[PDB]
């Protein structure tokens, strides 16, 4: 028996934005205190650990539009 | 027996936004105190741990529209 | 016996927004105190743990429209 | 039996943005204090650890639009 | 049995941005204090560790649009 | 007329204390938030004002015995 | 008329203390937030003002015994 | 008329203390945030002002006994 | 008329202390943030102002006994 | 009329201390952030101002006993 598979998705999407003016932003963190304690650490896989951090991030993108698209075709016999 | 499969999705979506003016934003964190205690840590898989953190984030995207689209076709025999 | 499957979804959706002016935002956290205690931690799978955190987030997107769309076609024999 | 597979996805998407003016941004972190303690650390896989950090990031991209697209075709016999 | 596979994806996407003026940015970190303690460190794989850091980053790209696209075709017998 | 005044107070008081062991004391304040608003402030005398404060005090004296003694003799004619 | 005044106070007081062991004291303040607002401030005398403070004090004197003694003799005619 | 005044106070006081061991003291302040606003400040006298402070003090005197003694004799005619 | 004044105070006080061992003291301040604003400042007298400070003091005197003694004799005619 | 004044105070006070061992002291300040703003500053007297400071002091005197003694004799006619 013959098997025919056609996979023709179509996309014409648009992701736009507009901003006349963007600014005057203040970010003033006032310190902190962090203390961690451990003995053994065994990470053996796709691990993404993060231990004992004091971080400040200022992320101001003028655009910032994100589009994610995944296609998957699995054929088995 | 013959098997025919046609996969033709169509998209014309739009995700837009507008903002005349965007600003005058203040973010003032007043410190803090964090303490953690542990002995053994075994992470063996797709682990995304995060231990003992004091973080401040200011995220001001002028746009910020997000679109996610996944297609999956699994064929078995 | 022949099997025919046609998969032709259609989308023309729109997700829009408008904002004449957006601003004058204040975020002032007054500190805090966090303490955690543990002995053993075994995470072996798609784990997304988060232990002992003191976080402040200011998220002010001018747009911020989110669209999620998933298609799945499973064929078995 | 003959097997025919056609994989012809089409994309015409656009991800745009506009910003008349973008600036006047202040980021003033006020110090901090971090202390970590450990004995054994065994990482044997695709590990992405990060231990004991005090970081400040100012990320102001004029654009900042991100597009991710993955295609996968697995054939088995 | 003959097997025919055609893989002809097409892309015409565009990722653009515009910014009339971009500047007047201040980033003034106020010091800090970090202390770490360890005994044994065994990393034998694709490890990306980072221990005991005090970092400041100012990333202001005029553009900053990122596009990622991966194609994979696995054939088995 | 002759006036004779004799002022011979006598003190032999003792103020003692004993403590075999004194310790293991924890004081962990969890932040706070204070806001004050005023226009005019006129202090012209022995004034001891204190406005808008967030204070923490740990006072652990091993002794701490206090003795106050005042003598006053006023003669008028 | 003759006036005779004798002022012979006597003190033999003692203020003592004892402490076998004194320690193991923890003082961990968790930040805070203070904001004050004013226009005019006129202090013309023995003024001891204190405005807008965030203070932490750890006072652990091994002794700490205080003795205050004042003598005053006023003669008028 | 003759006036005779004798002023012979006597003191033999003692202020002592003892401490076998004194230590193991921790003082860990977790940051903070202070903001003050003013226009006019007129201080013309024995003024001891203190405006907008974030202070930490660790005062551990092994002794710390304080003695204050004032004598005053005012004669008028 | 003859006036005779005798001023013969006597002091034999002692202020002592003892400490077998004194140490193991930790003082770890976690940063902070201070901001002050003013226009006019007129100080014309014995003024002791202090504006906009972020201070840390560790005062560990092995002794630290303080004695204050003032004598005053005012004669008028 | 004859006036006779005798001023013969006597002091034999002692201010002592003892410390068998004194040490192991840690002082680790974690940065900070200070900002001041002013226009006019007129100081015309015994002024002791101090504006906009970030200071750390470690004062560990082995002795540290302080004695203050003032004598004043004012004669008027």
């Amino acid at each position: 028996g013959s098997v025919q598979i056609v996979y023709k998705p179509v996309d014409l999407s648009k992701v736009t934005s507009k901003c006349g003016s963007l600014g005057n932003i203040h970010h003033k963190p006032g310190g902190g205190q962090v203390e961690v304690k451990s003995e053994k650490l065994d990470f053996k896989d796709r691990v993404q650990s993060k231990i004992g951090s004091l971080d400040n991030i200022t992320h101001v993108p003028g655009g910032g539009n994100k589009k994610i698209e995944t296609h998957k075709l699995t054929f088995r016999e």
